[PDB]
């Protein structure tokens, strides 16, 4: 499992680690390498391996093979054509209402098995939801994740910001929040240039919260008192969204994090039971190579 894959193309440097298409020289199927070039610690990177071989899942990414001895450890995976954020990048592409129904449900559906396995994929991004052949949606980028400040900031929810310790699933759910904006808006919602104003960002837009509106603010260990913002009203930002996905969103965006939609809440939601529903992946957009 060492010499057995030869390289083809790169596709992504990384936090601490780099991925590589290559040919398994017996299967011959494509394949995506996960190099985690380390030195201390392989336990985050060995924890991961353990966290994914322990899912089975359509929307999860499919865990392969691992291997090799020096400084780096190589996760196999099934290669993927592209990446929700390269389809948003692509222009030539036009989004309609059922391709962003589409692209929900699958990552939701991938969120609930998460979640009901006891897991957060504290990184989700839409680089991080991949796409094959067939319009499959997959999660992926599993180096942050526990079984139940630390996405890369636009995608971080409040709470983290704020440097809350203990902290539940609502923080995969800001993330996919994130992520249906930056879907509809087509750039990303929220891109603060600071943690500090990646707050700024949040209250500014989505209004500074009551402690009715979440109590225990005050009680986050780097909670700060911020300008009191009104907020912009849903369909001004998403003149777009009818009222079913408005609701979706608004829920996904609340601010008490145990008083926002879960997975499932969500997935049981008109807006997915309502017309029009999701373009089969076979018919969702393809950009040019
Ligand atoms: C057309 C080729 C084509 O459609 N291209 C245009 C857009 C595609 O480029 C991308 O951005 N891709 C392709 C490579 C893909 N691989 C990738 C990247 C990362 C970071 N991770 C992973 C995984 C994990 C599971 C490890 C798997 N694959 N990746 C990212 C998106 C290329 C070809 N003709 C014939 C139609």
């Amino acid at each position: 499992r060492a010499k057995r894959y030869e390289k083809l193309d790169f596709l992504g440097e990384g936090q601490f680690a780099t991925v590589y298409k290559a040919r398994d020289k017996n299967t011959n199927q494509i394949v995506a390498i996960k190099k985690i070039k380390l030195g201390h610690r392989n336990r985050t990177a060995l924890r991961e391996i353990k966290l994914l071989q322990e899912l089975s899942h359509p929307n999860i990414i499919g865990l392969l093979d691992a291997f090799g001895h020096k400084s780096n450890i190589s996760l196999v995976f099934d290669f993927m054509e592209t990446d929700l954020e390269v389809i948003i990048k692509d222009n030539s592409l036009v989004l309609t209402p059922s391709h962003i129904k589409a692209y929900m449900l699958m990552t939701l559906q991938g969120l609930e098995y998460l979640h009901q396995h006891r897991i957060l994929h504290r990184d989700l991004k839409p680089n991080n939801l991949l796409l094959d052949e067939n319009g499959v949606l997959k999660l992926a980028d599993f180096g942050l994740a526990k079984s139940f400040q630390v996405v890369t900031r636009w995608y971080r929810a409040p709470e983290l910001l704020f440097g809350a310790r203990m902290y539940g699933v609502g923080v995969d759910m800001w993330a996919v929040g994130c992520i249906l904006a930056e879907l509809l808006l087509r750039v990303p919602f929220l891109p603060g240039d600071s943690d500090l104003d990646q707050l700024t960002r949040i209250f500014e837009t989505l209004g500074t919260p009551t402690e009715e509106q979440w109590p225990d603010m005050c009680s986050l260990p780097d909670y700060v008192t911020f300008k009191s913002f009104p907020g912009i009203p849903l369909h001004h930002i998403f003149s777009a969204a009818g009222d079913d996905l408005l609701d979706l969103i608004q829920g996904l965006f609340l601010f008490n994090p145990c008083a926002r939609i879960t997975a499932t809440q969500a997935l049981k939601m008109k807006y997915f039971s309502n017309r029009p529903g999701p373009t089969p992946g076979c018919q969702l957009p393809r950009p040019n190579c």
